This record gives structure tokens, C-alpha cells and sequence, in this order.
């Protein structure tokens, strides 16, 4: 019903083994891990042999041939610092086998594109925007820094005054997002916001004219922290990923009425988050003993958004 998938991944385990450290977690097939004498089931457990390839494949893929259709979808990544999310979602830039999903989103749009020439005819807009201290602040324009969420006449949502860039190939999105990158609030490299980036494909054929548009929004989510400014920081993150939460779970459950107002993030991510559209939930773990409370806090997390 809800069409949420919760994908837990496990990374490899230096570097850090002259710690001292144990692996502290169990596979009970492919989609349910053991810590602590615990079971935790998803959807898709991806251990630490699992190719980048497989994990988009198994994640994203999907989710992107149903936007190039006309379908929206929503990829969540989240975890603690140094669980991996970063070579998960970003991975090595230029290498393909290699690459994390992100890049490998941006090759495969283009590669239909390019396959696809005449007949179908495409503008993808790119917007980047992180949610710092509840308010929108926009990666590629330094001086918007507190935009709002509307909903139009048919209750589709938009942020308004946010910067939209034409990108016509992958580099041009890639520079997009370094360009985004070095805007994005960071301290300690913790990300302290979320932040959201937004492909948007838009189509129209050749043959029969009709158009169709599709929004893909990449979240990159800021772990949860247990503790002045790091401090508003801290109870922001907190708010709202349990407004996250909240949604999440009420679609998991089929609840007839989900919360999407009590938070500017899930306002924004209302027409591509539950209903028809297809999401995915990537969350990223350490194997480690040094880290297990921190695992268990990513997979209690996971779990909200398991039926």
C-alpha cells in the first residue's frame, strides 16, 4: 500500500579493526540482520560484499524508470557519521563500478535520453535546497535563505522563489551539486541540515504531442543527535526527522490521514512521498561494537517506515 522500501546497508569494516573492535551483527538471509540477540527485517539487507551497482539497482533503478514515465519517487539516505552514507550516495566520482547511487541516477537518465533522441524531447531542471534550522535555504543562490512550501490550485507542492537550473548533461548536473555542496551547513564533517536535491524531467513526444513530467528528489538526512547554536541545531535535526517519522509511519500502517503539514521537509515531499509515488529509504550502518547503539538507533529509525 504505503510504497516505502527500507534498505539497510552495511559497509566493509576499516584502519579501524587496530581499534579493537568486533563486527557485532548477524545475517539472517538477505533482508533481515541480528544485533544484540535482536531481529530487524527490511525490505533488502545489503552486507558488506554488496556492490555499488547492486545497491542502486536493487534501491534506485527502479524508482528512476518510473519517473522518466511520469511517476514521481524519493530516495532517503540516512546515517550516522561514518556509516557510509556518503560512498553510498555519492560514491567515486568517475568511477563506474565505483560510483554511488547518485551518479549513477544522472548516467541512466541521460543514457535514456540519448536513446530515446527524437521522439521524445526533454528539459531536466535541478533545484538544491537544505533544511537548516526549519528553514529553506537554497544551495545555488546563497541569498535566498528562508523560502517557503505552497500548494498550487490541484494541491501539488512547490517552494517558492527556489532557483531551477536547465542541466543538459551529467557533468552539468554533477557541477550542480558540488556547487550546492560547498553552500551546505556542515560542523565538527557532519551535516547538520538535511539537504534536498531535485531533478525534475520533464517530456514531450514527438509523435503525439502529449507531455509528462516527473520529480525525483534526492534527501540526504542528518543523523540524530543525543546532547548554543549546535544546540538548535541538534532539536531542529531531532523535530524534524520525528516529523519524518510521523509520515512515514503513518503510511507503513495505511493510516487515512498522514501528517505531512507538521513539517516543512514532508510539505515539500507530499506529492512524491506515499499515494503513488515510489520511495525508497537507504539507511546506512557501521558494523562495528564501537558504534552498536548508534546501528540500533538507524535501524529503530529504518523500522518506522516498515509495514
Amino acid at each position: 500500500e504505503s510504497n516505502i522500501k527500507v534498505m539497510c546497508r552495511f559497509r566493509p569494516l576499516n584502519s579501524e579493526v587496530n581499534r579493537g573492535d568486533k563486527y557485532i551483527a548477524k545475517f539472517q538471509g538477505e533482508d533481515t540482520v541480528v544485533i544484540a540477540s535482536k531481529p530487524y527485517a527490511f525490505d533488502r539487507v545489503f552486507q558488506s560484499s554488496t556492490s555499488q551497482e547492486q545497491v542502486y539497482n536493487d534501491a534506485a533503478k527502479k524508482i528512476v524508470k518510473d519517473v522518466l514515465e511520469g511517476y514521481n519517487g524519493t530516495i532517503f539516505a540516512y546515517g550516522q557519521a561514518s556509516s557510509g552514507k556518503t560512498h553510498t550516495m555519492e560514491g567515486k566520482l568517475h568511477d563506474p563500478e565505483g560510483m554511488g547511487i547518485i551518479p549513477r541516477i544522472v548516467q541512466d537518465i541521460f543514457n535514456y535520453i540519448y536513446s530515446m533522441d527524437e521522439n521524445l524531447e526533454f528539459h531536466i531542471k535541478v533545484s538544491y535546497f537544505e533544511i537548516y534550522l526549519d528553514k529553506i535555504r537554497d544551495l545555488l543562490d546563497v541569498s535566498k535563505t528562508n523560502l517557503s512550501v505552497h500548494e498550487d490550485k490541484n494541491r501539488v507542492p512547490y517552494v517558492k522563489g527556489a532557483t531551477e537550473r536547465f542541466v543538459s548533461s551529467p557533468d552539468e548536473v554533477m557541477d550542480t551539486i558540488d556547487e550546492g555542496k560547498s553552500n551546505r551547513h556542515v560542523a565538527v564533517h557532519s551535516s547538520r541540515s538535511h539537504s534536498i536535491f531535485l531533478i525534475n524531467v520533464k517530456q514531450e513526444n514527438t509523435q503525439t504531442e502529449q507531455k509528462l513530467s516527473g520529480k525525483l528528489y534526492l534527501v540526504d538526512l542528518a543523523g540524530s543527535e543525543k546532547v548554543g547554536a549546535v544546540l538548535d541545531e541538534a532539536k531542529n535535526i531531532n523535530k524534524s526527522l520525528s516529523a519524518l517519522g510521523n509520515v512515514i509511519s503513518a503510511l507503513a500502517e495505511g493510516s487515512t490521514y498522514v501528517p505531512y503539514r507538521d513539517s516543512k521537509m514532508t510539505r515539500i515531499l507530499q506529492d512524491s512521498l506515499g499515494g503513488n509515488a515510489r520511495t525508497t529509504i537507504v539507511i546506512c550502518c557501521s558494523p562495528s561494537s564501537y558504534n552498536e547503539s548508534e546501528t540500533k538507533s538507524t535501524l529503530l529509525f529504518g523500522q518506522r517506515a516498515k509495514t
